[PDB]
């Protein structure tokens, strides 16, 4: 039941349905654990999930640095993107 | 004083008195714990707290995946049922 | 320097200043723990903190308990005696 | 992204951005984490990062202590070197 | 609106909304800043407010306390209990 | 030199130039120090700074708590009215 | 080795080595503290430090003012001498 | 729990365990304070702690000065010797 709470809750942010959620959950062959950590990202950032994993992987990273990440560029008032090239820049 | 206090935010929740919560929690023989998680159900769900408890043995579960199963209803747009029947469903 | 911040909250509530706090301290012999604790219970009941600490003993207590019944009167809406009396009439 | 987040949070608390927060850490020589104490104290008492960390060498104190007294002097209605003499004058 | 500054921030690391954070500042009976406190807790550990809480109680400590051992346990990469058994391992 | 900082700060939150910003202080009879604040807090929000000056007496607060609450809505994703209705309702 | 880390600081901003920044600073017969504060302005106005004191003698100011003038400049989008003549424009 | 947050700290600079930096602590007989200071100082060198302090005996310092000396030599990119030895060159 606890699964199926995530579940409901990266629904919510991704404006879709459950079983769509968990669909998606496989697709990217994904807990839901990270599958809400990419709902909470791509809501913060303005994005798509499976847009949010791609970005995930392109720059190399986990899920909760890629939340963090889109955490910080909410507030900066930037791309997720530009936040890593901050990021690296100051080293 | 501390049960007393649990009464206190069930009687929030619940939107009645402590005496009426004490009264209820007799009458449902159950912990004050059990009527505080029941009065976050009823309130998360919009039913009353018997309902809610009738739900729970109706589904034959405790309070406590009652409450995430409201929890996760109340986020997807649905009953409680409706909830229990799509958390089978997916497995 | 912590201390200071609780005696700095304790004046808050109460609406004095910080020696106001630290003499009242003094006076009833308690520490700046207890001090906060009846100024917040103070002011969940909406008197000083003098009355609070006679409430206190009045009724044979802690001020842990005093905060928790403070707390629990501000949620059902009655003074800390009545919900004391109604702490004793459930057992 | 851990500092990066910090940086954020100090350059939202400033009211600066982030690389300018990164360029105030350089020149003032100090980890992104006294950056951010120093941000929240400097709100908390109403002046600047610098105008902060300045404060914190003239009384020959570290960040956190500068951050409680900040505190303290928000609540108490008084400067942070007037908290400083009362922290002195109580012992 | 200095709380409801403190609720967003607690909103913000918690990842929810800021009413249902006074709601659950509600639940648990705590003030904003003990929530904004068991809220970056919970993200230094990895847990939610409320599991912040459970555990504060069950080590029967203070919010600060906690708050200290979940970042010393994010550093030294170990749990809060771990981090707990070593804060009295060391006396 | 210092007014002038400030009044180039709010030129560049606001779009302007620094003349404009200083009729703009004028018109409105206000310092520049405010001036400063209602530019940080129209950016925030992302309306004009006479929008958020007629706002601030609207709401009867000062510019400080409109800054404040500016950043709140911002953190919440809200408008500034919704969140001043917002901590009215939770008092 | 304060001063030491004055002038590694300085040697950050003015992008050379230490030792230069020391017979320049000499050559200049200044303090390394005035050291610093030209190699900061030369940095927001995109000019050389010698540059910056020349203008600083030129302008008749001391090297806070243009510091000052030099950020104010920064913003709007100008040179230190367009920010002199705006800055006694409006008296 | 501050000094166990310390250790955990310097036990991250440097790599090791919060129980390791407790015995380096204990076996160069010095206080947690300025193994943190040594330890951040041996990051910025990137050296191990221990060669950090004998560098701070073998030039007769402080901790404070060594990690000066290390920030300092950070920036100017040499070593903390060779920043001593321009220290002295200039006086």
């Amino acid at each position: 039941v606890e699964e199926l709470l995530k579940l409901a809750k990266a629904a919510y942010y991704s404006g879709t349905t459950v079983e769509e959620a968990y669909k998606l959950a496989l697709k990217l062959g994904i807990s839901v654990e990270e599958l809400l950590k990419l709902a909470e990202a791509a809501y913060y950032s303005g994005t798509t999930v499976e847009e949010a994993y791609k970005l995930a992987l392109k720059l190399g990273i986990s899920v909760e640095e890629l939340l963090k990440l889109a955490k910080a560029a909410y507030y900066s008032g930037t791309t997720v993107e530009e936040a890593y090239k901050l990021a690296l820049k100051l080293g």
